[PDB]
């Protein structure tokens, strides 16, 4: 209840806007009205001449003409108007979607296939299909400015995506990946909104002006209003859930979301999803079990959380960097004690920070995180969207994989990688506020030294995906992906962890397996069969004693 | 470790400024000095030729001369150079004061005694243990500017204020009602800083710039170096402890102390105090059982807590009284609530702040709340200080007084309030920088309508207390003090509670008690033995039955 409703033959529209004194309904064929002001300040009018798949605008006091920030859909620019559509209305009470089998694919729709749509990732399924996927997780597809953007610029939180194809679109995505057998998750952003076409800003209060995030600053939970802009984005959450059938969803940046209410807004997000049994994972930076912490022990809930601090540790290790957060890691100390307790600030000094960071993780099972070597992120903002592969060794590149996708954890794949894709994720943007279209600029080449300007077609294109497959990369994962499956590798954190000085060596309960960065001696304590091999320098049936290795990846049983 | 610390024949200058890269000691007398930067940004240096009770004041880059924040004493001004004293170093693993018999005296050493000082409050401490007060509070001692404040100015954290007396006889004020048998208590500012002689502002960050309370913004707790800034705030409190035997402490509106960490700087707090058992007590709007709640439900820990929600309702009650927040209560069916379940905004609208404000307390003594009908701020914020004398009927004003006293929260009484004190509590600075003596001006003006130039002797004087005891008022209050004891009416909350259209009836464990602010009919439900009345109307020996009473208040058995 924000946008409108279709009851039997008529529809209501509803409209929080406290600021105003006098709203106007606009059907753009139909004509205008005059929205009942509810003294919480929600106006507001009822139709039934009205089916019509049609275009409107709220038109306020100060003489303007605007739409529908629940918008349902924004047919024309992030400036067109709002519009009527259907009450998909059917969904499922559950989710077939487990926890423990969850193999991420994070995908882009728009560089991702040629076409860059719905349509065109629904062309992949049956291949994701192939590679084991257990479900893909959409970037924000939350209306954005032009048709060029990661989509972290939304600002139509209920409006889906023009260019993407939009709602039917993205409608029939799910409905097919349903019936691949794959599940869909929908990356959602609730910390804050697009720069451009952003009119919360004149209806009332819906950000906070206590807080101010890094872009801009997130809604008002806290003081004021909270009330309303807390529901919204509350039902925010069911739409997706109902008028979709969304599997999950995946929370940009909580730790920009400040509430200080009694009952933190993300415990009650949890909930909601929860209570339509489906799932919740969300990007946070703070070293804090809060999140995904039960309810037992008074934590959000939050099915899953990110764990950039696996990747880190790995990556600076891999590769010689010591850049930003990298300074906090590159080394191999780091990469064990990540692989066995969650965080690798568990609460000690960042100088990154110059804080006391993180602080121990439960008792959790591995599946309260989800690991990556690759997200839109760590390649995305390099200032020339590096692929992994362009900074290490073959032979690493592999390793790594590994280290990810046999941890048990939640492993999820950046798209491209499986294959071994060098194409480069690169930061674009489609502005049109010429100060924005700047701004940006100085921005991504200040923050990150990005040259591409964003706002360059090219840039854009060039992070376009490549299909360039190469079996051998492409090869490797299918397996290792099947594997984890086959030694029931997941959440499970019962581990055993060892490495020398360049080496590694990880049991578990079904396995060990065998990490070297560089040929040394191992004192390989046990007797196993190969199963896979970054090399061919792989002993089929291994046993315990001193053998020299060379730098490679070799997996027993 | 922040000020000096005094070895043997040495003395050490610590120094937390990582802004600076040349900072230099000065003693007034001996000399000037460079400290030794540490990279965490410390200056500092050691000395032995100093003994002297010397000033001292910090020159930095800039070419600026400075006083150490962490200043033990600011003889001068706000800005007048630190300085040495000794190290009182002695105090107790404990504190008498148990709990439950809390009998809060809140006092402002200024406008109390007309000597304004410790000397002056030492006078009339066995008046004070002859009202039969548990123990002391006093307002903000921390240097502010000026010399009449109520000491929420202040701007020096370490320092003991000037005017007052200052540390010996802060020191000897505690001494003293430690004799008398008396607690005291000192009510701390960790929220927010004195907007004049802030000179923190260029030593670093200690306070966020993420936020922004009211009265400018909190310390930095978070981002950056919080782990300083948070030692500060922690160390200040152990201070008080050791340097001054404090008995506890009383902390201003927490809520406006905002902490994202793992570990709410509160519950740090707390843990200091609890740690050398001493007693902590929190300004709270949020109605938010954290803050008092318990380590086993995860809550800061904090003794107790302040609940307006009770004064209000009583307030406004009395009074015709409904602006401001008087216009969340002003009824007779809060005031039971709040009785019976300590907030009267348990999670529910509140059109003063148009949200939805706190939440259920739990199962929580009584003693985790302190009530009162009067406060420096409840009288002080008026823009004429009444006293509650000069907004009711006596017979009211007394009632009251009863309600209060004779719950099982922690009453606390105001200065005056006892004896019958009509005298204002006026707000009242003493700032130099013409725009500070001046936005101040149009605030206390535009805020409260306050006409009383606060920046006026008069304004000031005119709230001293005028000790012109009224025996009546007097009498009563030391008799409610007596027989909350006797009837162990404390922490208790197993009660029943009645009222009529104009009358109110409250069972205890040892007691009823009769509030009738209306002559109207009950049908006392029980037979006790006048303990105390307000009036004579009152029938010695009661019993069950329908009998017509008088406005006033009644105490059986």
């Amino acid at each position: 209840t924000f946008a409108y409703k279709i009851d039997g033959n008529e529809v209501i529209f509803t409209l929080w806007a406290p600021y105003q004194k006098s709203v106007k309904l606009k059907v753009l064929e139909k004509g205008l009205y005059e929205m009942e002001r509810d003294e919480k300040g929600y106006f507001t009018i009822t139709l039934n001449n009205v089916k019509v798949r049609d275009r409107y605008k709220y038109v306020l006091d100060d003489a303007s003409e605007i739409p529908d920030p629940a918008s349902r859909y924004q047919p024309e620019g992030v400036h067109g108007p709002s519009q009527i559509i259907q009450e998909s209305k059917e969904f499922n009470n559950e989710t077939f979607l487990k926890k423990e089998d969850l193999i991420i694919y994070e995908i882009h729709v728009g560089t991702f296939t040629p076409e860059g749509t719905f349509e065109g990732v629904i062309r992949k399924l049956d291949y994701l299909k192939d590679l084991g996927i257990t479900a893909i997780e959409i970037m924000p597809i939350a209306q954005f400015p032009g048709k060029r953007d990661w989509g972290y610029d939304g600002v139509y939180l209920y409006a889906v995506q023009n260019s993407y194809g939009g709602p039917e679109g993205f409608r029939k995505l799910v409905d097919e990946a349903h019936k691949k057998g794959l599940g869909v998750i929908l990356d959602v952003v609730y910390n804050h909104v697009g720069p451009e076409g952003n009119y919360m800003v004149k209806l009332g209060p819906y950000f906070s002006q206590k807080y101010k995030t890094p872009w801009g600053l997130t809604f008002n939970f806290d003081d004021a209003e909270s009330d309303e802009v807390r529901k919204f984005i509350l039902e925010n959450v069911e739409y997706w859930i109902k008028e979709y059938n969304v599997d999950g969803f995946r929370l940009d940046a909580v730790h920009a979301i400040i509430d200080t209410s009694p009952k933190h807004i993300l415990e009650e997000i949890a909930d909601v999803v929860h209570k339509y049994n489906r799932i919740v994972i969300a990007e946070s930076d703070l070293n804090d079990p809060r999140v995904v912490n039960p309810k037992e022990k008074v934590g959000y809930n939050i099915d899953a959380q990110w764990v950039d601090d696996f990747h880190h540790s790995i990556h600076a290790y891999l590769t010689g960097e010591r850049q930003g957060y990298y300074t906090d890691f590159g080394n191999l100390d780091d990469i064990v004690k990540s692989y066995k307790d969650v965080f690798v600030y568990d609460g000690k000094y960042s100088n990154f920070r110059r804080k006391t960071h993180g602080e121990p993780v439960g008792e959790l099972d591995g599946c309260n995180f989800v690991v990556y070597i690759q997200n839109h992120d760590q390649v995305g903002n390099r200032g020339k969207g590096e692929r992994i592969i362009k900074l290490v060794d073959r032979e690493s590149y592999k390793i790594a994989a590994a280290l990810y996708l046999l941890s048990p954890y939640i492993p999820m794949i950046f798209m491209g990688e499986e294959y071994g894709e060098e194409n480069p994720f690169y930061f674009f943007s489609d502005f049109s506020d010429s100060k924005l279209i700047q701004g940006v600029r100085e921005g991504r080449k200040k923050e990150n030294g990005q040259d591409t300007d964003p706002q360059d077609e090219s840039t854009f294109n060039a992070s376009k995906l490549s299909w360039k497959i190469d079996e051998e990369i492409f090869s490797f994962y299918k397996i290792l992906i099947k594997m984890r499956k086959e030694l029931s590798i997941a959440c499970d954190r019962r581990v055993n962890v060892v490495n020398g000085e360049n080496w590694l060596i990880i049991k578990g309960r079904e396995y060990f397996s065998l990490y070297v960065f560089s040929k040394s001696s191992i004192e390989v304590k046990y007797s196993g069969t190969l199963l896979l091999s970054s090399n061919n320098s792989f002993p089929q049936h291994i046993e315990e004693g001193k053998y020299e290795f060379d730098k490679g990846f070799a997996l027993y049983k």
